[PDB]
């Protein structure tokens, strides 16, 4: 008998039935009990097939929004300024809204949860949910084990006075008040009969010091009289031994991400009076795999149990109805419903009840032997452009006869319905590509002449075109797929379909060419093209496993340069390559940055490699630098642009620090992100705070990000005020 476990498993639906279901019900569409009875049926539809698949039924796993913010909502954590929890109404409003937490990746993955608030020492059991999914479960007839998220983790992933509650001496008095109410609510799931509870530690996987593991050993001590199981993921865990020795009777690891779990365990073993479950059957990855070789890997870690590797619902919920994918992927691919199928197989496998495997063995599949060896026989001259920063800033500054203080802005621009319903009818056949680009150049033509009358020295085409900044470049890549239902949770509501990238990639012809030659022949001011970078269109999608990452990024920014280059020979001056992954694709284990930066820096060095004639931009959303300035030191742009207005400049400060810093910088001074009009004196303020160093000849004055969610009647005011403000500092210093 081998014991089969299944978790995180997508609650979407295969209609994204609880996309709408939210969405109704913040609309005013249905009830509250309509919204509930629609939630049940998601319940037992996320049962059933786990219930045909594997032997523990996972509960308390349908979030109404994020699972981290339930855990707030049991242990009491809501902030004063909700007053009474009543519920749902209290719930949203702590998700979304003008009160709402705050909102940040869920460790290294694409989804996003909501960072709980402490402002009391003390925690005590509201709401009870772990206990009430369990019991409706009940109801139907079927046992389930609770999941929830560990007292560790859950500390880990918020913050007190607006700062994480990452050190020992940081959580130590919280953890005894917190951990005596995971005591009560482990205590009520056991009287009622709950014979396992499933818990997530993932937090055991980042950089833990051994101070923290004498925390952990405390924490799970008084939790020891409980049938719990621990699960950890995304990477090894910090401390083998001292996570091995945890007095709970099973454990979970994570043996897809990471090979430092198993040669810890080949180095150390593991304790006989412990079971383990190994995680074996990848979470963020759509790929089928060769069971008999999983099934050997389970003999070798001489566990008796398995599960996926990390949660399920990093990936789409059923391949079943991608009938229009290019030749030969549906066969190599596998989504959520069909991993759990593959749990059924292994564990059918492994007890000896079939002696067949599917076989699963594609290699030479979708390859371009010339495009992979025009990669790998790059010289050291592809990462370095020609000239050196103070070369390529003359020759640029004589080009462009840029004023000082330029303004600019970061890349979209709102998307009024009228251009949200053309795209509708393009896109369902309802119009002509014909008349949709004619449509688009149309908008184009507007936006263009808006810029000049407000006063932009530098322009953006708006991107209309664009509704992802990946999926646009993604669908015109050879070697990359898209699919038609492949659906995966970003957060609340919203979805995203990832791409797929199977095969080398390449670039058959130009990809924003057409848009960026015509915005430029609206204008004598210089128009910026606007580029994804290599990372962050890997990101945010799937891809081959059986290549090193850096080879598919590198491939990808071959690609970006060959676009790169067919806009500077069609004459544009400026162009901007956005890189939101630097940072975030970067492993959970910071441990772990240094070989991952060299090959990310040098990813998008390959596609920046631009010649000094052409000025590149890179705008980078993080909120502090001091922790990557090192590493975006390297990248080999000319131009960078931060998100200066929340901390009113301060946030200037990791580059003052930063001996040697020569490279201009596009001060945020507008928070997009609101709806209100920034004055010109708190610009100002931000300006100021960032010419307390640094030369004014390096700053370049726009607003924090894009605009698309924004509306028009914001906009103006405030790229207007924008504008005022550079003459007014121009006057003063010149
Ligand atoms: C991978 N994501 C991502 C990111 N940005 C960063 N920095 N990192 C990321 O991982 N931006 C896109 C996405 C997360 N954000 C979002 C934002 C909105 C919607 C959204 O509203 N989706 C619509 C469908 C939109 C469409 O028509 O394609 C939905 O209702 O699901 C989805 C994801
Ligand atoms: O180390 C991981 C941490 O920085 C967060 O991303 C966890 O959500
Ligand atoms: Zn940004």
């Amino acid at each position: 008998f081998t014991k089969a476990y299944a978790f995180g498993f997508p609650k979407i639906g295969e209609k994204r039935e609880f996309k709408k279901a939210l969405e109704d019900f913040w609309k005013g569409k249905i009830t509250e009990e309509q919204f509930e009875e629609e939630m049940n049926k998601l319940r037992m539809y996320m049962v059933e097939n786990y219930r045909k698949n594997v032997d523990v039924i996972p509960s308390n796993e349908l979030s109404y929004y994020d699972f981290v913010l339930d855990t707030a909502v049991m242990v009491g954590a809501v902030p004063e300024r909700f007053g009474e929890y009543r519920g749902l109404s209290t719930y949203f409003d702590m998700a979304r809204g003008g009160k709402a937490l705050e909102m940040t990746k869920f460790f290294n993955t694409n989804y996003h949860y909501l960072v709980p608030e402490i402002e009391t020492e003390e925690f005590y059991l509201l709401e009870n949910k772990p206990l009430e999914d369990y019991l409706f479960f009940k109801s139907k007839g079927i046992e389930t084990a609770p999941w929830v998220i560990g007292p560790f983790t859950f500390l880990y992933l918020s913050k007190r006075n607006g700062e994480w509650i990452r050190r020992p001496n940081q959580m130590e008095k919280l953890l005894e008040s917190l951990v005596s109410v995971y005591k009560e609510v482990f205590e009520k799931l056991v009287e009622n009969g709950c014979k396992e509870i499933l818990v997530n530690e993932p937090a055991f996987v980042c950089d833990l010091e051994k101070a923290h593991w004498d925390l952990i050993l405390n924490v799970y001590r008084e939790l020891s009289e409980f049938p719990l199981t621990v699960f950890t993921y995304y990477d090894s865990v910090s401390d083998y031994e001292a996570c091995v020795s945890l007095p709970v009777k099973r454990l979970h690891f994570d043996f897809v991400s990471n090979e430092e779990n198993l040669k810890n365990l080949e180095k150390h073993g593991f304790p006989e009076d412990k079971k383990l479950v190994a995680g074996v059957i990848n979470g963020r990855q759509p790929w089928k795999v060769d069971l008999r070789k999983v099934a050997s890997l389970v003999e070798k870690l001489g566990a008796s149990a398995i599960s996926n590797s990390c949660p399920l619902f990093h990936l789409p919920v059923t391949l079943e109805l991608e009938n229009n994918l290019p030749g030969g992927l549906k066969e190599k691919l596998a989504f959520a419903k069909e991993k759990l199928e593959e749990l059924k197989m292994l564990k059918d496998f492994l007890e000896g009840k079939t002696f067949d495997l599917p076989n699963v063995s594609f290699e030479d599949f979708a390859v371009d032997l010339q495009a992979v060896e025009r990669v790998r026989n790059l010289p050291e001259d592809s990462f370095r452009r020609e000239k050196e920063y103070t070369e390529r800033d003359r020759i640029q500054r004589e080009r462009l006869n840029l004023p000082l203080f330029p303004t600019t802005t970061i890349g979209s621009f709102p998307q009024t319905p009228e251009v949200r319903k053309m795209r509708s009818k393009y896109r369902k056949g309802e119009i002509s590509k014909e008349e949709y680009e004619a449509f688009i150049k149309e908008q184009i033509k507007k936006a263009i002449e808006l810029q000049e009358e407000i006063g932009l020295d530098v322009l953006v085409h708006g991107e209309f075109e664009r509704t992802d900044m990946v999926e646009f470049f993604a669908e015109k890549l050879n070697g990359i797929a898209t699919t038609q239902n492949g659906w995966v949770l970003s957060y609340g509501s919203r979805c995203y379909r990832p791409p797929i990238i199977y095969g080398t990639v390449t670039r058959p012809e130009p990809m924003t060419l057409k848009e960026i030659t015509y915005a430029q022949s609206l204008t004598e001011k210089p128009v910026k093209g606007m580029l994804t970078g290599p990372v962050t269109i890997m990101s945010w999608s799937y891809y081959r496993e059986d290549i090193p990452e850096r080879e598919i990024a590198y491939q990808i920014a071959l690609a970006i340069n060959e676009e790169v280059k067919d806009l500077e020979e069609a004459g544009i001056k400026i162009v901007q390559i956005d890189e939101p992954a630097f940072r975030e694709k970067a492993p959970i284990k910071k441990s772990k940055w240094p070989e991952y930066f060299e090959w990310a820096i040098n990813a998008f060095n390959l596609a920046a490699n631009a010649r000094p004639e052409t000025q590149i931009h890179a705008h980078m959303c993080y909120s502090d630098f001091n922790e990557i300035i090192e590493y975006i030191h390297q990248l080999e742009f000319d131009v960078i642009s931060i998100e200066a207005s929340r901390s009113k400049g301060e946030i200037i400060s990791a580059f003052e620090n930063f001996k040697g810093w020569i490279k201009q910088i596009g001060v945020g001074v507008w928070d997009i992100h609101s709806p209100a009009v920034p004055s010109i004196n708190e610009m100002r303020e931000i300006v100021e705070r960032v010419l307390r160093v640094l030369p004014k000849e390096l700053i370049w004055i726009n607003p924090d990000c894009g605009l698309k969610t924004r509306n028009w009647d914001e906009v103006i005011p405030s790229l207007r005020n924008m504008v005022a403000l550079a003459k007014e500092m121009r006057e003063k210093f010149a």
